[PDB]
């Protein structure tokens, strides 16, 4: 029993980051293979961060001005090239510990797990969800910029996630692993607007599943309701609508508890009308809405990895 | 800038976890040196569980009843005993991924990372506090048990807690590694009540220093107050007393943020008399309590380890 925000075990992410200098600046990278991916703004100076042409500034870069450093073994970079925001610094060995992975573009609400890096050194692993407006809300200071976001499935790594900046809210913005970023943003210390953000309705109706799981089940009601008239409620609530999609993903949820879905949108859509009255489900007083209908299976499930 | 509940990186004591078989019951055991530790209860089948005579129980199993494999390697035990709570298996082979490791019984309002294993691999990773009631709320399903708590002093892992039972409350208790109960809890399926828990005060303080760091600052109010008049508030919402020790470690935090402790106490005795009015602090509508000072102090300096 007990429902916790749990993130993968980070060993297999630990063995890859490394440590990139190039001139003053320094962050973090990743080294799969003889390859090391970072952000490309690596190559900025402060002044250079207020509108970079990054072409030009990686002309005046050789393979020389990249220092890579692993602990303190040290690679010796041969090639170098930039793939949309990311650099690839190509090394002369490969990584001896590189797992089992794959690159990865997630999808608005789904999870990963984030290893905080400062210096290329693991710093500490949270979970989170990359919001429907393409925004994480993580912990990121200075030099943790090239920290992953990644998911585990047995043996195999899928890296999803690269920290580049930080939003005028707090919030943070990044790329996966072709540099592509998540969202309307670009590398460049330029005024940004993430946009309004809206509550992930599958994932409040999974958390609600598991807190029927743990025990919790007063929020549980005697009504019902339909997919279009929860829906109409969902959006003066600013949650995402809900589809037959989410509905089939919530079956297995479904199933273990007998409770039908529409049935739990219906005491879902008494919780967003009426409010908590101060009470809480699962230790939140807040409706949660950073586990997938998967995170959940998996915690109740208990699958491990390696 | 960011506040998130944050683990350790797990990589150090992913290494450590192996499974531990004896007749029909498996679980988790940590591998440090030539020496496995695991509950003691693993010897138990489901019914000895109500009354178990654990010495007696002992006696009836040599070595070679005892399955300890890693991964797929595999282990000779050549020596058994029973410290406390714990068994210990003296196996023939170090493991080669023992970490600099030490065993330190930790304080009720301390935390620590919890990595959940099942059959001697890792499943997930999850900060936590030693409740002043030495229970913990934590994420343990069936096999869970021997799965252990720690922290991290750069390259140091302290082992601080191992998962033993869940009590009927869904909340969880374990022992330290030298086997030793947190709380007056036996190893026995017999009715055990944790006891009314508190909440820890100076961890509330702390992370409502986090939250003004991170710009949230509305609770932040025209009063202050004193020592005894803020504890005698404390003891009515049952937070536990507030000392001078617990003032002089706060003190770094009242440094970086400019505001005496005792306006912060002012600030959360409201805060505690009035509610929240439906606001949030740092994305939460509860007071948070399982941020140590260190915790935070730690979070906004961006400490590594390795
Ligand atoms: C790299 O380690 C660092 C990580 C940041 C800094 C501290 N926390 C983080 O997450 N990242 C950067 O320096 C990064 C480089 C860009 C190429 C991605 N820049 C930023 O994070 C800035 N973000 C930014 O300028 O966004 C657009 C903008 C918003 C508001 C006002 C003007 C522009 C950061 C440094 O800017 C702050 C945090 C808004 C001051
Ligand atoms: C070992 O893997 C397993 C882990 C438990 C089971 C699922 N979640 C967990 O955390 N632990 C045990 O089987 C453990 C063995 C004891 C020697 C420590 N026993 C328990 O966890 C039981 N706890 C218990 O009996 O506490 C005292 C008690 C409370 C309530 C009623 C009677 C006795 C569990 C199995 O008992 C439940 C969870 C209360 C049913």
């Amino acid at each position: 029993s007990g429902f916790r925000k749990m993130a993968f075990p980070s060993g297999k992410v630990e063995g890859c980051m490394v440590q990139v200098t190039c001139g003053t600046t320094t962050l973090n990278g990743l080294w799969l293979d003889d390859v090391v991916y970072c952000p490309r703004h690596v190559i900025c100076t402060s002044e250079d961060m207020l509108n970079p042409n990054y072409e030009d500034l990686l002309i005046r870069k050789s393979n020389h001005n990249f220092l890579v450093q692993a602990g303190n073994v040290q690679l010796r970079v041969i090639g170098h090239s930039m793939q949309n925001c990311v650099l690839k610094l190509k090394v002369d060995t490969a990584n001896p510990k590189t797992p089992k992975y794959k690159f990865v573009r997630i999808q608005p609400g789904q999870t990963f797990s984030v290893l905080a890096c400062y210096n290329g050194s693991p710093s500490g692993v949270y979970q989170c969800a990359m919001r429907p407006n393409f925004t994480i809300k993580g912990s990121f200071l200075n030099g943790s910029c090239g920290s992953v976001g990644f998911n585990i499935d047995y043996d195999c790594v899928s890296f999803c996630y690269m920290h580049h900046m930080e939003l005028p809210t707090g919030v943070h913005a990044g790329t996966d692993l072709e540099g592509n970023f998540y969202g309307p943003f670009v590398d460049r210390q330029t005024a940004q607007a993430a946009g309004t953000d809206t509550t992930i309705t599958v994932n409040v109706l999974a958390w609600l599943y598991a807190a029927v799981i743990n025990g919790d089940r007063w929020f549980l009601n005697r009504f019902t309701t339909t997919l279009n008239d929860f829906n109409l409620v969902a959006m003066k609530y600013n949650y995402e609508p809900l589809t037959q999609d989410h509905v089939d993903i919530l079956g297995p949820l479904s199933a273990q508890t007998g409770i039908a879905v529409l049935d739990m949108c219906a005491s879902l859509k008494e919780l967003l009308q009426n409010g908590m009255n101060g009470r809480t489900i699962l230790g939140s007083a807040l409706l949660e809405d950073e586990f997938t209908p998967f995170d959940v299976v998996r915690q109740c499930s208990g699958v491990t990895f390696q």
